[PDB]
């Protein structure tokens, strides 16, 4: 058992469609009822952070798990604004920090390409939608799926984690299984991505049915 | 903080039903270098012998030490359920670590082997995109390799994601490969193959695919 912390930058869902960007501090592997852990927030400019939501969840493997969201602004953020999270806890050795800003270097829009899987014996009633979305920098994406031109709950698909590419992106898959039932209703599903290199209005997305 | 974590691995589908020449593998990571050596330790939970493992260590470009032993077990101990333990000895760790692995049993299921190719994107069009959709296989255990012209390519040349579950039981993959227009041109054949204990026959599933059929 060894706690560990994780920070993670705004959705670019979040930051540029919804305009209200989060970040969140993930503490796993705690001892449940030894004490309380404090989250704490800072930025790196000292101006105030705002409230924060915080998270606790005993786990199937008797582990105790903690988040903290915090809203921060959209221009505070893409402005360059550093955010730290600390890691507080009596019986726990040093305490723990992670921080966080936009990242840098070069950008690179997405490709996206989307695929429906042919007919599998079986199950003829089911459908795979796959994406592939690839050659974007730096590594932070959204990626969602339409049906006629409605956004699905995030829940009906899979997302891969960002990998690297042979060259200088990343590529990241998307699985989406669909029914008789849809896409007979309407063959039209789109697969689509935000990333902060895409222009405008930083989304690029592909249609894809299962007929051709 | 820093914590010293180890990996017990099952053979690979490929190496147990292909080459038949399996092995597992431990890994230790996070491990502080010059900190004296980290014992890894074979043992079979019926007690008879283990081969001789081969031990590497290399120190990380984060600081970190890691060790590996990849044991080479039988064919008929692996498949027939012999369970394996990696034992790790070292100072800085209060308890010993120790790993075990074993075949998985449960529900078998085939994989849906699905290979598309990228149309043309602006820009490098010397270059596509192969991809490959394996899927609703179980257990998680696969093997996936890339063809040109029916002969293998370096396992290097593509990405392999990490099994999923899908919505329902079984898991699902992903594999990435990209190619030049020298390779499509002079033969546009190419084949995703799994490698996975439920396919049959000979545990192997694979399919076709062409830059622009
Ligand atoms: C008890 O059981 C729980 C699960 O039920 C385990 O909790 C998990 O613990 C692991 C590791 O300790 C966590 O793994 C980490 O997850 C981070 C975020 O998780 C996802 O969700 C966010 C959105 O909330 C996404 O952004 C993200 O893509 C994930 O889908 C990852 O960010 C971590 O980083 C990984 O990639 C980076 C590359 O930048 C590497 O640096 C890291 O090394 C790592 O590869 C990491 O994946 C996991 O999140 C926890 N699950 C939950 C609840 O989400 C406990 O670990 C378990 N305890 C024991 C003893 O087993
Ligand atoms: C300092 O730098 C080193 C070197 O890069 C990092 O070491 C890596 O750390 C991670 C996590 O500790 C190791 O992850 C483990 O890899 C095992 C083997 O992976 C290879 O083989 C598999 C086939 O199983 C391939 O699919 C894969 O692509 C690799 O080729 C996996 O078996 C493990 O998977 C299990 O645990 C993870 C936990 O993250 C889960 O997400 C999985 O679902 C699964 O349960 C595991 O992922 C990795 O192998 C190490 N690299 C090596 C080989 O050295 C250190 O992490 C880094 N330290 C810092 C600063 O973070």
């Amino acid at each position: 058992r060894c706690v560990s912390a994780y920070l993670s930058r705004p959705s670019p869902f979040d930051l540029f469609i919804r305009k209200s960007p989060t970040i969140t501090c993930l503490v796993v592997d705690l001892a449940p009822s030894k004490g309380t852990v404090n989250l704490t927030w800072s930025r790196a400019s000292g101006k105030p952070v705002n409230h924060s939501t915080r998270k606790e969840e005993k786990q199937r493997n008797g582990t105790l798990t903690v988040t903290s969201t915090l809203p921060v602004g959209t221009r505070d953020w893409i402005e360059g604004e550093t955010y730290q999270c600390r890691v507080t806890h009596p019986h726990l050795p040093r305490a723990l920090m992670r921080s966080t800003t936009k990242t840098s270097g070069p950008r690179a829009a997405p490709e996206v390409y989307a695929f429906a899987t042919p007919e599998w014996p079986g199950s003829r009633d089911k459908r795979t939608l796959a994406c592939l979305i690839q050659n974007f920098m730096p590594e932070d994406i959204s990626v969602q799926w339409l049906h006629n031109e409605v956004q699905l709950p995030d829940a009906r698909h899979s997302t891969t984690q960002p990998r690297k590419t042979k060259g200088s992106g990343f590529f990241v898959f998307s699985r989406l299984e669909v029914t008789r039932a849809e896409w007979e209703q309407k063959d039209e599903f789109i697969c689509r991505a935000v990333h902060e290199a895409a222009s405008p209005s930083q989304t690029v997305q592909r249609a894809v049915s299962v007929n051709p």
